[PDB]
This record gives structure tokens, sequence and C-alpha cells, in this order.
């Protein structure tokens, strides 16, 4: 049934992760889920991969229960108490005063990936690339972004093993060849042939989301990806075989079924994203974030409106 079991959850990934291919590890993830039983069990626990061969199995939640996601991460060892992007995640996640909230990103194979945090709103790039914990460098961006009309952001992803993170940006749309070719610009990564840039497009919300990734010392955009949210299996792009593979494979129980997909862009090499539901209700988290769904409205009011 639809319902959080952690002993089948368990199971779960250890054959979704022999399915595909990547790496485990039985007592890193036996750990993983006994700090955050009750994240998964009461929120929307999802599935992730990468076209990239080998790419490890990532499983997260999308919490409902809010909670320092952190202290725990270091309480049951998942992450170094000492570690130097901390100030970052306490910064981003002490703005409104503590509105925001986190969510887990795991892997198969390595233990905690990165946190999540949505902000509640449609913030202020400035609020989220200018608070003191992160370097001159990387705040010097905001302009940048701005220039790009990347004025708010939505969520943002700490990644941990990096000292990198993730900005999930609107745009107000629709995306135009050369607006997707100014932002591929900042990844530094070879421009791609029309097509795949027609393809992504024709995947686009009006006003579409596009995750840029920091180094969060050096500030480079290290890459940019670009998302299609609750793609219908019969109606998906051209895929690469590990991502079909892993939307056949990997189980998903929601009652609204919910794949996203994601042309990662990157100048040490370009890759498609998958996320696939489990248990949950995804699609119901996305929906009360105002996120939008492939073949359907598209259009921001409260965007526009700052516009």
């Amino acid at each position: 049934d639809q319902e959080f079991d952690c002993e089948r959850f368990r199971a779960d990934i250890r054959a979704t992760a022999a399915a595909i291919g990547a790496p485990i590890a039985h007592r890193l993830t036996d750990t993983v889920l006994e700090a955050f039983r009750d994240n998964f069990a009461q929120g929307a626990t999802l599935w992730k991969t990468t076209s990239q061969p080998g790419d490890q199995l990532s499983y997260r939640f999308f919490s409902r229960l809010k909670m320092d996601t952190v202290s725990r991460a270091i309480d049951a060892g998942l992450l170094d108490a000492a570690h130097p992007t901390l100030a970052v995640v306490d910064a981003w996640s002490s703005l409104y005063g503590g509105a925001p909230v986190q969510s887990g990103d795991f892997d198969a194979g390595r233990g905690m990936a990165k946190t999540w945090l949505y902000f509640g709103g449609l913030r202020p790039a400035e609020d989220i690339l200018t608070v003191p914990a992160l370097p001159a460098s990387v705040q010097a961006r905001l302009k940048d972004f701005l220039a790009l009309g990347l004025a708010h952001v939505r969520f943002a992803a700490v990644d941990w093993r990096h000292h990198s993170a993730n900005v999930y940006f609107r745009g107000k749309g629709p995306l135009d060849t050369v607006q997707f070719a100014r932002i591929h610009a900042l990844s530094g990564s070879t421009p791609p042939a029309a097509h795949v840039v027609e393809e992504v497009l024709a995947y686009m919300p009006e006003d579409y989301c596009v995750a840029i990734t920091l180094d969060l010392h050096s500030g480079d955009i290290e890459r940019v990806c670009f998302y299609a949210l609750k793609v219908p299996k019969n109606a998906l792009p051209r895929i690469p075989t590990r991502i079909a593979r892993f939307l056949e494979v990997a189980p998903s129980h929601d009652v609204e079924e919910c794949n996203v997909i994601g042309w990662s862009f990157g100048r040490s090499g370009d890759y498609v994203k998958a996320e696939r539901s489990y248990t949950g209700n995804m699609a119901e988290i996305l929906a009360g974030w105002n996120c939008f769904f492939h073949g359907e409205e598209g259009r921001d009011h409260d965007l526009r409106a700052l516009h």
C-alpha cells in the first residue's frame, strides 16, 4: 500500500541501488534511517539519481515535521560538527526569524549528501546571497543573477561533500533561446546544439525554475540545471537509458505518480537528473510550494507583480 513502512523502505533502497548499479553502505543507511525515521515517516520520501554511470542512488525526505535536521545529522554522526559550511546553513535557516524548513538528501553509499531549505516565499536573491556567512566572492555574484533577472530564490541546497550550494530561482518567463543561452553561459560549459536547447525549452513552465551551483569558497558557477516537474511517463523527453531504467525500476506508491527531469549543464560534463516519488505525496507538497507541473498554468502572479 501507499503508507510508509521502514522495514520495506530499507529493502527498497538496497533493491533500487542494486537495480541501477550504485553502491551501498548498509550500516550508514541503517543510521540515516534511524536518525530521521519520523521525518521520512511524516513527509514525502522520494528517489533521485543522474545519468552518470554508476552514480549514487539518492533518497530524500521533504519535511512536514519542522526541526533542526542539521543538529540531528551531527548527533547521529552523519555529519561533522567542524564542517565549515554549517555557518551558512545556520545563516539561511535563521532568516525571517526561523520561517524556513529543512529537508534531507542522502546517498545509498555515502550517507548525508545535502540539506535543503524551503524559504517559504519568493524571497529576494539579496536576502539569500548576502548573509555575512558567505564570502565576498559569493556575495559578489548577486549582481550577475539580478542582471539575468533572477530576483527570487525559493529553495537553496547546501551540498555537504563539495562545500557548494544550489540556488533555486524562478524566472519571469517564458524561456527563450537567449535567456537560456545567457544562463548556460554561467556554467562555462560548451554551448549545446540548437535542439538540446529547444527540447529543454519545450518542457518549461512559462515561469521557469533554474538551479545554479556555486562553490562556497571560490564563488564560481560550477553548473546550472533546468527543471520540468510531474512529467508523465507517456510524455517524457528523449532520456538516457540509465534514467529510463531508474524510472522503471524505482518504486512509487503515491496516488499521484510524479517524475522530475533536469538538465544539469556544467563544465566537467553535462548530465540528466531524475527524481521519483516513493511515499508521502510529493505532488501535494510541491503544489503547496507553488511549483508548476508539465503542461499547466506556468504563470506566476506574485512574481510579475514585483516586476
